C-alpha cells in the first residue's frame, strides 16, 4: 500500500535508508570486536577497549535513529544479516584505528551517496537530516582517527609496545 | 598456542560460548525489529516499542558479557553473522509477545545445555557463572513474557485494538 | 495441559516444591508456638518471644518465595494442612532452643534432599535457587542455634532461672 | 491457674483458640488466593498484592488474639490449619465472592464470640472484640461487597478486559 | 566428636578445609614478602609493594573466612606451620608478577579440587561457598596478573628499568 | 651487599630484626587460633573470639613495621616458616588469656634483649624505635592481660561458666 504518512519520499530514498541501517549495524558490530580484542589477556589495552566500545555503541545508535527517519517519512524497515567484520584478531591498537579510519571513511562516502540521492530527488528534509545528524559527525570522527594514527606513528608503534601502552594511557585513558 | 591464564577451560566450552554470543547478539537483532515495528505510522504503539528496544539493549549487554566471560578464562572471541529475524512485520502486540517468549524458551534451552556442558567437563566457575548470571534471567524473562501473553488473550487481543492500546498504557507504560 | 512457560521442571520436582512449601508453613507454625509459650506471664521471657516470632515471620517469607519459585517454574501450588506443632509447653528457653535446631537440621535434610533431586533431573535453576537462597541460610542458623544452646548450656540452664533471665537480656536483648 | 487470671471463664478461653486458629484459616485462604492470581496464565499482580496483605493481616489478627490469651491467663492450645477448600479460585470476582463470604463467617464467628463474653460478664473481653474485630470486620465486608459490586456491574467475569482494568484502577 | 551443627559434612572435606586454610596463609605469606621485597632501597617500587600488601591483607582474609566455614559446618580447626616463601629475592616487578600468576593458578587448581571434593560427596552448601566466595575471585585475580605480566613484557620489561618504573606509576599507582 | 642507607647498623642487629619479624608473625597465629577456637559452635564467646582476632591483626602490624624498619635502616629481611602454635584446644577464656599473658611476657623478654643489643652496639635510633613503638605497647598488654585473668579468677572462672559469659559480655563486649 502507501503510508498516510508518506510526503515526497522516493522509493530509492526509502532503500538507501534500508543499506545505510545495515551499514551502521555493520560498523557497530566491527568496533564491539575490536574492543574485545583489546580485553585479551595477550593484549590488555583497556582504554583501546572501551573507546571502541564506546564506538560500537554510538553506531548501534545512529542505526536506531535512521530506522526512527525511515518511520518517520512513511518508508518501511526492511533488515539484513550483520556480515561478522573481515577479522577476528586486529594485530594492535594502530592497526586497530588505521581500521577504523578506514571503515569511517567508507561510511561516510556511503552518506555522501545518500545525500546526493536526497538532492537529485528533491528531497530537502531527508538531506537536511542527513546534514545535521551525519555528515559532521563523520568529518569529526575521521579527524579524530586520523590524529590518533598520527600519534601512534609518531610515538614508534607499533615496534614499541612502551608507545601503545604510553598512548592507552595518556590520550585514551 | 595458549592462553597464560587458561586453566580448566575445555575447548568445547570456549566453542559453545562463541555459539551463545552469536545467539544473544541475534536475540538483540529480533528485540531491535520488534521494537521498530510497534513505531510505524500504521502500528503507533510506543510502549510496545520501547520495552522491546530495552529487551534488545539488554540482550546486546549479556552478549558483552559472554564475550568478558570468554576473555577472561583465555579462549578466544570467533564472532559469526548476525542473521536478520524471520520476520519483518509482527501483525501485532500479543504476536509479537508470543514470538519473543519462543525466541526467549529456545535461548534458555540454549543456555541449559551449556550449563550442562559445563557440569560435563568438570568447570564449577563456568557452570556457576552460567547459573547467576544467566539463568535465573531467563526464567524471569519467560514468567514476564508469559504473563504478557495471558493479560494480552484474556483482553480480547488480537481482534480488539482496544485492547492492545489499553494494554500498551497500562502495563507497558 | 502444559504451562505455557514450563522448561526443565520435572513432575518430581513440582511435587518436591510443594512439599517444602508445608514444610515451611509447619516451621513458621512451630516458631509461633514457641514465640508465644516465652509471652506467658509465668514465663515472662520478652526476648525469647520475640526471637522466635521474629524466626516464624522469616519462615513464613521462605514458604511464600517458594510458591512464587513454583508459579515462576509454570508448576501448580497444591497447599495441605498445616500441622500443629508437637508440643504447647516448651517447657524452658534452653528446651526450645534445642528444639529448634532438630527442626532446623530437618528441614535443611529436606532441602538437600531437594538439592539431590534438582541435580539428578539436571535442573541447573532450581538447584542455584536452593543453594542462593536456602543452604546458607540454613547453615547459619543452625550454627546460631548450637551457640544458644552451648551457652545456655554453660551458664547452667534450665536448672537456673538466673541463667535464662541473663540469656535473654543479653544475647537475645 | 495463672497468678493473672480474673474473671476469665473457660468457655472464653476455649472460643479464643477456636478464632485464633480461625483466623489463622483466613490467613491461609488469603495467601492461597494471592498465589493463585500470581500464576503465569491468570497474571493479574493487583489481585495477588491485596489477597497477600489480606493473609498478613489475618495472622497479625491470629497473634493478637493469642496475646489476649495470654493477657488474661488462659492458655493458647493450637490445631491444624485446615487447608483452603479450593486450589484453583476460578477468577477475580469469584475470589472476591469467596473473600466475602469467609469474612461473613468469621464475623459471625466473632459475634458469638461477644455474645459468649457478655453472657459471662466479662466486660474487658467483650470490650476488645468490639474495638479490635467488629469494626474491623464490618469494614472489611463492606469493602469486599463493593469490589463484587464494581466486578459484576464491568461485566466480570467473562469479560477479561473487566477485572485487567478494575485490577489496574481500584487495586493498583 | 560430632559438633551438634555437623550435617552433610565429610571428614574428607573438614580435612581440605583445613589444607586449604594453610595454602591461603602460605599465599599471604608469599605476597607480604613480595611487597616487602619492592620496598627496598635497591628496588623500591612503591606502587608494586602497595598491590603485593593489599593481596597479602585479602589472601589472609580468606583464610579466615574458610576457618569461620569450618567452624559453621561443625569441623575442627587444625593448623600447620606456615612455610617461608621459596624466594628473598624476587628479581623483579616482571618475575614477581610471573610467580604471583604461577601460586594463584596453583591455588585456583587446589580450590577446583576441593569443589570436586564437595560435589562427590554430595555437599552443596561447600560446592556453593568455594563457586560463590572463591572461584570467580581467582579467574578475576588470574586474567589480572596475567594482564599485568602482558603489559611489562610489552613494554619492555625486565630490561627496561623505565617500563617498570612506568608501570609503577600508570597502571599500579 | 652493604647498602647505600646502611649506617650504624651493626649485622646482629639486622639478624635481631629479623628474628623478631618472625616472633610477631608467630603471635599473630596463636593469636588466630584462639580467636577461631571461641568461634566454635560448642565454645562461642564471640567477644572472646573478636578480642584475640583483633590482637592478631595487631600482631600482624608490629611485624610489617619490624619489616618496614628492616629495610628503613638497609638491612635484608629474611623470612622463616610460622610455627603452628603449641595447642589446638584453648580450653577456656581463662586458660586462653593465661597463655597470652605467657605470649606476651615472652615477646617482652626478646624485645628487653633486642633493646640490650642496640644500646651495646652504640644504635640509638634503633634503641628508641623499640622504647617508642613496642615497649610501652608491650607493657600495657600484660596489664591488661593481667587485669583479665584476675577479674575472670575472681567471677569464679574456669568453674563457672556464666563468670565467663558475663565477662564477655560486659568486659570484652
Ligand atoms: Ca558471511
Ligand atoms: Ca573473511
Ligand atoms: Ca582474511
Ligand atoms: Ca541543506
Ligand atoms: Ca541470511
Ligand atoms: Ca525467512
Ligand atoms: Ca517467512
Ligand atoms: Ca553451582
Ligand atoms: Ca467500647
Ligand atoms: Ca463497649
Ligand atoms: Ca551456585
Ligand atoms: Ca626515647
Ligand atoms: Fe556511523
Ligand atoms: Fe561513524
Ligand atoms: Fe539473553
Ligand atoms: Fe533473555
Ligand atoms: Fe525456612
Ligand atoms: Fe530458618
Ligand atoms: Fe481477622
Ligand atoms: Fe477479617
Ligand atoms: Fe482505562
Ligand atoms: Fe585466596
Ligand atoms: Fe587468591
Ligand atoms: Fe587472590
Ligand atoms: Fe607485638
Ligand atoms: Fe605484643
Ligand atoms: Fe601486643
Amino acid at each position: 500500500s502507501t503510508s498516510q504518512v508518506r510526503q515526497n519520499y522516493h522509493q530509492d530514498s526509502e532503500a538507501a535508508i534500508n543499506r545505510q541501517i545495515n551499514l551502521e549495524l555493520y560498523a557497530s558490530y566491527v568496533y564491539l570486536s575490536m574492543s574485545y580484542y583489546f580485553d585479551r589477556d595477550d593484549v590488555a589495552l583497556k582504554n583501546f577497549a572501551k573507546y571502541f566500545l564506546h564506538q560500537s555503541h554510538e553506531e548501534r545508535e545512529h542505526a536506531e535513529k535512521l530506522m526512527k527517519l525511515q518511520n518517520q517519512r512513511g518508508g518501511r524497515i526492511f533488515l539484513q544479516d550483520i556480515q561478522k567484520p573481515d577479522e577476528d584478531d586486529w594485530e594492535s591498537g594502530l592497526n586497530a584505528m588505521e581500521a577504523a579510519l578506514h571503515l569511517e571513511k567508507n561510511v561516510n562516502q556511503s552518506l555522501l551517496e545518500l545525500h546526493k540521492l536526497a538532492t537529485d530527488k528533491n528531497d530537502p528534509h531527508l538531506a537536511d537530516f542527513i546534514e545535521t545528524h551525519y555528515l559532521n559527525e563523520q568529518v569529526k570522527a575521521i579527524k579524530e582517527l586520523g590524529d590518533h594514527v598520527t600519534n601512534l606513528r609518531c610515538m614508534g608503534a607499533p615496534e614499541s609496545g612502551l608507545a601503545e601502552y604510553l598512548f592507552d594511557k595518556h590520550t585514551l585513558g
